[PDB]
């Protein structure tokens, strides 16, 4: 993810098959053409998308123009959670599906992998980042205190960023009980909130595994409940 300072990222298109797939996602629901109840609906929970994009002298590299969803904030405090039971999609020979499964062996039990943070400290004027091992070392016994640990600044925990993520999740959820044409795998939520205020963005990303369906995404569905859940068990703290 490249930011730019005109507010949007440049993500480049992953290795086939799942940088096409990724853009062509995107192609099908922000269709100029599209009027379809589902899809209009899910725009609203996308980064706005700009087309595909590549350099002037270098056609063949291949990119996505987003909106940048944290280009609004000062110092935004960010997370990415992947959501679901499953992180391989159903076209995933057995060796992928261990592969995936082995990479977060507890995604079927949680039903969400944190895959990093960056969070601002405001005593230290400095942030606060996790990589990938620090979600996959989360168990069962952990995930309270490893989310927690998103929304507390060294001083106090915001709980009115965690009840506002809440809030977020909710209409997202209620996007997933009311569709059953599309199923995500390995996709992911972008929280922002601010460090130094109670504007929050709540976002779905990462569309490298999304699927034609006819049933409910259960998956996705028992992540976001999960996750609902645990935020819900932190306003208690
Ligand atoms: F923490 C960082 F590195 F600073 C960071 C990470 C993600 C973003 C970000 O802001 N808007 C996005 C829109 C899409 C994506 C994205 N899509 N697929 N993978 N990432 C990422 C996006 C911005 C900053």
């Amino acid at each position: 993810i490249l930011q730019h300072p005109d507010g949007t990222v440049l993500k480049q298109l992953q290795p086939p098959p799942r940088g096409p797939r990724e853009l062509e996602f995107y192609n099908m629901v922000y269709a100029a053409d599209c009027f379809d109840g589902v899809l209009l609906e899910l725009r609203k929970y996308l980064p706005k998308y700009y087309g595909i994009w590549s350099p002037p002298t270098a056609p063949n590299d291949l990119y996505l123009k987003l909106e940048d969803v944290t280009h609004k904030f000062n110092k935004p405090c960010i997370m990415d959670v992947k959501i679901g039971q499953k992180s391989y999609d159903p076209f995933a020979s057995s060796e992928k599906i261990q592969q995936q499964v082995s990479k977060y062996p507890l995604m079927e039990e949680i039903g969400f992998l944190v895959l990093g943070m960056r969070v601002y400290h405001v005593h230290s004027d400095s942030y606060e980042t996790e990589n990938q091992h620090y979600g996959r070392s989360l168990t069962k016994e952990t995930i309270k205190d490893g989310v927690s640990r998103f929304f507390h600044n060294g001083y106090c925990l915001r709980k009115d960023a965690v009840a506002a993520s809440i809030q977020k999740i909710e209409k997202i959820l209620q996007w997933f009980e009311n569709q059953k044409q599309l199923n995500f795998y390995a996709s992911s939520l972008l929280f922002v909130y601010e460090g130094s205020g109670g504007e929050v963005e709540v976002r779905m990303i990462d569309f490298a595994h999304v699927f034609p369906s006819n049933t409910i995404d259960e998956g996705y569905v028992y992540g976001l409940k999960h996750l609902i859940s645990v935020l819900r068990s932190i306003l208690d703290n």
